[PDB]
């Protein structure tokens, strides 16, 4: 058949997400970090809300939970789970 090989293999550059910026994609319109995260205790209730398309969602939250996993919820929320309150 056929071959070379040749080796060496450098390091990819750094590059890391910083989540807890109370900025999420899109899922309705996509157009990066259009979104702000609303963190309700006194309700223990998150509610999420778009910057381009103008939509809301709420979902049930704690002090513990966080403003990068009501995002998460909210997807299969939408591409799956019709939220009721
Ligand atoms: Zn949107």
């Amino acid at each position: 058949g056929s071959s070379g090989s040749s080796g060496r293999k450098p390091p990819p550059k750094k590059k890391m997400t910083g989540t807890l910026e109370t900025q999420f994609t899109c899922p309705f319109c996509n157009h990066e970090k259009s979104c702000d995260v609303k963190m309700d205790r006194a309700r223990n209730t998150g509610v999420i809300s778009c910057t381009v398309c103008l939509e809301e969602f709420q979902t049930p939250i704690t002090y513990l939970s966080e403003p990068v996993d009501v995002y998460s919820d909210w997807i299969d929320a939408c591409e799956s789970g019709p939220s009721s309150g």
